[PDB]
């Protein structure tokens, strides 16, 4: 299947028995999911991203089966807004992202120009939005709070900012603060023509 990104790109899994939905999130190293009961023995660990850090249980060796297909690997359970599914698993269902192809055995970053600056950044299908680390940017904004893994985080909205990602130009609205990597959401993935593939 072919994914375009004017929608959150969820699928449905299946995991220790049970059906869920799950986010495909190329801006994930790891696969996280909302408490649930798993077989068997785990290791307490902290994850990071927006909003900070959060615990969860890691679970080895645990069989996914996500769309049509199977997998097997780390699965970490815990205080998670989203079920995501992070680069571990779609690695291993041929997931790569098209707009130049980009497999994701590692992060698919690419160089942006915004604001007379360079800078790289996510391509990020499990973010809504497009929100960059503190930088000069022309102009008005208006203060907004936006959530993710860890909590909630303060940023500023700027709007109408030109961004050139890759080759590509696009206009939209830009966030700006304490997140711990720039990212593209899916607001600027689909002025690029970016599509899932599996």
């Amino acid at each position: 299947p072919q994914v375009t990104l004017w929608q959150r790109p969820l699928v449905t899994i299946k995991i220790g028995g049970q059906l869920k939905e799950a986010l495909l999130d190329t801006g994930a190293d790891d696969t996280v999911l909302e408490e649930m009961s798993l077989p068997g023995r785990w290791k307490p660990k902290m994850i990071g991203g927006i909003g900070g850090f959060i615990k969860v249980r890691q679970y080895d060796q645990i069989l996914i089966e996500i769309c049509g297909h199977k997998a097997i690997g780390t699965v970490l359970v815990g205080p998670t807004p989203v079920n995501i599914i992070g680069r571990d698993l779609l690695t291993q269902i041929g997931m790569t992202l098209n707009f130049p192809q980009v497999t994701l055995w590692q992060r698919p970053l690419v160089t942006i120009k915004i604001g007379g600056q360079l800078k790289e950044a996510l391509l990020d299908t499990g973010a809504d939005d497009t929100v960059l680390e503190e930088m000069s940017l022309p102009g008005r904004w208006k203060p907004k709070m936006i959530g993710g893994i860890g909590g909630f985080i303060k940023v500023r909205q700027y709007d109408q900012i030109l961004i050139e990602i890759c080759g590509h130009k696009a206009i939209g609205t830009v966030l700006v603060g304490p997140t711990p990597v720039n990212i593209i959401g899916r607001d600027l993935l689909t002025q690029i023509g970016m599509t899932l593939n599996f």
